[PDB]
């Protein structure tokens, strides 16, 4: 409609795919070559499905910080036969704040699903799921499970991933630029 979701579109229709584990579907963000991310509670193994494909995973990590933090994020090497486009010159480079943005998820239960969250703040801590988590990202939307993994923007940024939300508030960690250094 708008500036904001003609750069989330972008990213949605050349950099998703729709990730299956044994712990539901999720958007996935797909950053340089055979290399996505995914939250770290989709439980990925030595396999998963991607666009309904069966793919071997050739490397998945759980990030933490360097205080040994969970940081919800995994990093997945798929063993597919065509690369991303690659995006790493639209992530940040620190922890930030962001006005204006787009969180869009795509997935079966919601196909091109797009939603303006307002304003973004950096939350830093959150006990999620009982889990403490850093470097969150924090917006005033009633989002629900079903848009974990969706992508979240602002105009010619790529800032983070949705990991989950308390019914009103939803949160997201961040992505970096220094995740995705070869």
């Amino acid at each position: 409609m708008g500036p904001g979701f003609d750069f989330a579109q972008a990213i949605m229709k050349k950099n998703t795919v729709i990730a299956r584990t044994e712990k539901g579907e999720f958007t996935m963000l797909g950053v340089y070559d055979r290399v996505a991310v995914i939250p770290t509670h989709a439980s990925v193994g030595e396999i998963i499905y991607i666009n309904d494909v069966e793919t071997r995973v050739l490397d998945a990590c759980a990030l933490r910080d360097l205080t040994d933090t969970n940081l919800e994020i995994t990093i997945v090497k798929l063993d597919r036969n065509q690369k991303f486009r690659d995006i790493r010159h639209f992530l940040p480079r620190c922890e930030d704040d962001y006005n204006d943005a787009v969180l869009s998820v795509h997935t079966s239960k919601f196909p091109n699903m797009y939603i303006p969250v307002g304003q973004v703040t950096n939350y830093g801590f959150l006990n999620l799921g009982g889990t403490p988590t850093h470097r969150i990202l924090m917006y005033n939307f009633p989002t629900r499970a079903g848009q974990c993994g969706g992508v979240v923007t602002t105009t010619g940024k790529v800032i983070g991933i949705h990991v989950g939300g308390n019914g009103a508030q939803g949160f997201a960690a961040m992505l970096l630029h220094s995740y995705f250094t070869d």
